[PDB]
Parts: structure tokens; C-alpha cells; sequence
């Protein structure tokens, strides 16, 4: 059928009207620049020379040559110096050419991808490079409110069958990552469990996983006492979204995913702040991690098996919502004493991470948004990471480091462990108060985890941002999707 990608490997310049070319800061141009500076009669170097155009890393200029050529706009995006130059230069260059290419509205572009190569950056990476950052840059929220770029050609005198590859992976990064921005820019009325569970769906349609939607009742049978506390307060019905992807012919070292899927968080009967309830649709960013990592392994198909596992429900109040000093029977059959009711994140990865043990999961990760801790431990902009287990974490640590979404581990010592277990009524606590807040409700979830190798990520600082970037609008980031779908590429068990 032949279909056509948003993304293009060609030896031939077809479409040059729109030009995208990265220049460093050597002293003389050479390759095809070189061969538009005279086709251009030296005003290239003319500008670099009074500094219209600069080489210098992530500045951007636009020139327009006379159209005698046969071209209209070139971007030349600077990369700084070669010798410092690295893969993530090259996202940022990207990121920051395409940025200004979605501002001028233009539908097709010809990006000179020989331009970006070096010794540190082969042709196949700077590909990947290009499709990822790209679609992340043209990203726009879905809004309610009462130009498209559809062809990128990456030039190149490299095997095309390899350029192609690396503009396929990228592209598909992106787009596992645009996917979980949605998920997570979406108002909260407009994303219910239910609509969750529906995109759970169609996307096990489309990559052909098994999908199971256990309900409410199913859930009472089975006893999962975390997620129907939470649920207690909601009209709203809650799901347990489970996705089955078997890429090996053997069920076996599977890579357990769970996802807090809470889709809206009022804090219920511990009340939150006027200003704190605000962004809260958000609440469900870790879903949109695993969701949106499903996507790209669907895309993908490695030779790993997965069992996505998402507890979803949102947390309000009403004449039944959980109280304070409720004490409760989780999936796993250990009691939770609920100090706080705006702690009901772990509650439900508790029953998440149960289930995905019980059904043959032998690594798990789960990402939340989950303690306001992470961002006084570690800002906006560095994901928490906690862990039962050094060999697996290193796998984790390593998938974030190709990713280039950064990680950082904080401690479970004992004394945490004796905190979380520190309850007058049952095994557990589900807030022991401000102190190391976010190793709290990692401790929390690793009790639940007991001998499995687990990693947990707190996203609640890194899944919104408060600005626009070169690598996207304000909101939702997508983050950790990239991260959760390396992972399985890399992963090689004990
Ligand atoms: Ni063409
Ligand atoms: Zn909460
Ligand atoms: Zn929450």
C-alpha cells in the first residue's frame, strides 16, 4: 500500500524551497554549505561574518535568498563547536529550529541532516534526533477553542535504509510522547476513568494487546480495598486497565508497568487548598507514561513481554468518600491505615502493583505523580526515583540516560521502612507527614513489591511545566514515556 511517513530519507534536495542546515563554529565552510555559500556568491559568510547568521549553539536565522535559486527560506540553526557537540545538542538544535518552523506555519521542510553529522553523531542518530525533537516542538495542546507541517526530508549521502530507521524510532518516541501530553492536557470532565479505559482500547485495537477492563464489581469480588477506597466518593465508575503485550514466544520476564491513573484529585476529605486543586486533572500523568509507552512499543514490536497495569478512579468527596482513620484491606490483604486522604496515589498503585505480581510480572516499574516532596527534594525538572532493587535500577537509571530523561535515586533505609509500618491500627500508614515525604510513599509501594524488582518514579514535578521550551507548549510533558519504552528495549533479565 505504500503509505507515506511525516518523515523522508532521500539522496536528492526534491523540495527545496524550505531549507533546515546546522552550521558549527569551524572557520570555513565546506560540504553543501560551502556550495550554497557560492551559489549565493558569499553572502553566507558575509552574514556570519557581521553575525546575521551565527553558529553559535541554538541561535536560529532566517535567510531568504533570491529566488534566481530555487529556494525560498533557509533556517540555519548554530550548533556550537564541533568538539563540544553531543546527540542531546542535536535534539536541542532541533527542537529549537522546528520551533521557529511551526511559529512561520510551513508544511514541508528539507532538512540537510549531513550538516548535523560528526564523529560523536552518526547519520542514523542525528535521523532520530530530527523526527523526535521535531514532533515534541510541534506539538499543540488539543483545545476547546472556537498550518500543519506534514513533510520532513532528511537530506543525506547515507545509507538510506539506516537514515530511515532512525527517522522511524524517533518518530515513534514523539509520538508515544505527544499521545501521553494529551492524555494528560485533557480536562478532567472530559477524561473519566471510563474515557481512559477507552483509549486503553482502541490502543489495544490498533497494536493488537491484549486488553482487560476489570469494573467495579469484578473488583469487589476480587477484594481490591485500595483502589474501591478511592473510589468510594466518585459517581464516576472506576477501572483497572490491564494490557498484555507478549513479544516473546515464551511469558516470561515480564516487565511490569503500573501507571496512577487517578483522573482527577480533589485531595477528598483532607481537603486541598484553594490554589493546590487547580492542574489536577493531571493527576493521571503516570498513566499517560505507560500508556504512552505502550504506544511506541506497539510501534516498535521488541522482543520483551509486558503487562501494563493502570488503576484509575478520581478522588472526591461525598456523603461516602473514605475518612481519615479508615482502615483498609488492600489487593495484597495488608491494612492501610489512611492518615490522609490526598495519600490515595499509593493506595491505588498498591492494588496496581499487587496485581501485576500476581499475574507473572518478575520486574516492575510504577511512575505517579505523586508527593509534592519530589519537587522540594529535586525540582521541576529531575524525576524521583526509588527502588527494592540496585541491578534492575541500574537498567532503569540507563534507559533514562538514552531517554535523556533525567533520574535521580533517593534512599529506603530501614528507618523509612519503620515509619511507613509505624501504624496504631494496621501495617501500614498511608502519610507519616512532610519529612522525607516522597521516600514516604516510595516505601509505601515497595512493601507492596516485597521481593519483586521494582522501581518507582514520582513524575509530580516533571509531568507539567509551567513554561513553553524549545521541546514543547506549557503543560502536560509526556514524560517518562520515552523512558518506560527504552527500558523494555534494553531490558535483559537477572
Ligand atoms: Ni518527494
Ligand atoms: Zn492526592
Ligand atoms: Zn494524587
Amino acid at each position: 500500500s505504500h503509505m507515506a511517513s511525516m518523515f523522508y530519507a532521500s539522496d536528492q534536495l526534491r523540495h527545496p524551497e524550505t531549507l533546515v542546515i546546522g552550521l558549527f563554529q569551524k572557520s570555513t565552510l565546506s560540504g553543501f554549505t560551502k556550495e550554497l555559500d557560492d551559489k549565493l556568491d558569499g553572502h553566507l559568510t558575509q552574514l556570519l561574518k557581521d553575525g546575521d547568521v551565527s553558529a553559535k549553539r541554538n541561535r536560529v536565522s532566517k535567510v531568504y535568498p533570491p529566488a534566481a535559486t530555487g529556494m525560498k527560506r533557509i533556517y540555519f540553526i548554530g550548533m556550537g563547536r564541533e568538539a563540544d557537540y553531543s546527540f542531546e545538542d542535536t535534539k536541542e538544535c532541533f527542537a529549537r529550529v522546528f520551533q521557529q518552523i511551526h511559529q512561520d506555519k510551513k508544511q514541508e521542510v528539507s532538512v540537510l541532516l549531513d550538516t548535523f553529522v560528526s564523529g560523536e553523531v552518526p547519520a542514523a542518530d542525528a535521523a532520530h534526533a530530527l523526527s523526535e525533537s521535531c514532533l515534541l516542538a510541534v506539538y499543540e495542546v488539543q483545545d476547546y477553542k472556537h498550518q500543519e507541517l506534514t513533510s520532513v526530508c532528511a537530506v543525506t549521502e547515507e545509507d538510506l535504509r539506516e537514515v530511515q530507521a532512525g527517522l522511524n524510532v524517533g518518530a515513534a518516541y514523539g509520538q508515544g510522547t505527544n499521545s501521553a501530553r494529551t492524555l494528560v492536557n485533557m480536562p478532567g470532565n472530559m477524561l473519566t476513568a471510563t474515557d481512559l479505559a477507552s483509549y486503553a482500547a482502541e490502543l489495544a485495537a490498533k497494536y493488537d494487546f491484549e486488553c482487560e477492563i476489570l469494573e467495579k464489581d469484578e473488583m469487589e469480588e476480587l477484594g481490591m480495598g485500595g483502589l474501591l477506597a478511592v473510589n468510594k466518593g466518585s459517581s464516576e465508575p472506576p477501572k483497572m486497565i490491564v494490557l498484555k503485550y507478549q513479544g516473546k514466544d515464551q511469558w516470561e520476564d515480564v516487565i511490569g508497568l503500573v501507571g496512577k491513573g487517578i483522573t482527577f484529585d480533589t485531595g477528598g476529605y483532607s481537603i486541598k487548598p484553594k490554589t493546590g486543586i487547580v492542574g489536577m486533572k493531571s493527576d493521571m500523568g503516570g498513566a499517560a507514561s505507560v500508556l504512552g509507552a505502550m504506544e511506541i512499543i506497539g510501534e516498535l514490536r521488541p522482543e520483551q513481554n509486558v503487562l501494563a497495569v493502570i488503576p484509575s478512579t478520581d478522588n472526591m468527596i461525598s456523603s461516602d468518600a473514605m475518612k481519615p482513620d479508615d482502615v483498609i484491606v488492600s489487593l495484597s490483604g495488608k491494612t492501610i491505615e489512611i492518615l490522609n486522604t490526598d495519600a490515595e496515589g499509593r493506595l491505588v498503585l498498591a492494588d496496581g502493583i499487587t496485581y501485576a505480581k500476581q499475574h507473572g510480572a518478575s520486574v516492575l516499574v510504577d511512575v505517579a505523580t505523586l508527593t509534592g516532596g519530589v519537587i522540594v527534594a529535586l525540582g521541576n525538572e529531575m524525576t524521583g526515583a526509588m527502588t527494592n532493587n540496585a541491578a534492575f535500577y541500574e537498567q532503569v537509571a540507563e534507559s533514562a540516560k538514552e531517554s535523556g530523561e533525567p533520574i535521580w535515586q533517593l534512599p529506603i533505609t530501614e528507618k523509612d521502612k519503620k515509619r511507613v509500618r509505624n501504624s496504631q491500627m494496621a501495617d501500614l500508614n498511608n502519610s507519616p507527614g512532610r519529612e522525607g515525604h516522597a521516600i514516604m510513599a516510595g516505601t509505601f509501594l515497595g512493601e507492596f513489591a516485597e521481593n519483586t524488582p521494582w522501581v518507582h518514579l514520582d513524575i509530580a514535578g516533571t509531568a507539567t511545566a509551567n513554561k513553553a521550551t524549545c521541546f514543547g507548549p506549557a503543560g502536560a510533558t509526556g514524560v517518562m514515556a520515552r523512558t518506560l519504552a527504552v527500558l523494555t528495549e534494553r531490558f535483559t533479565p537477572e
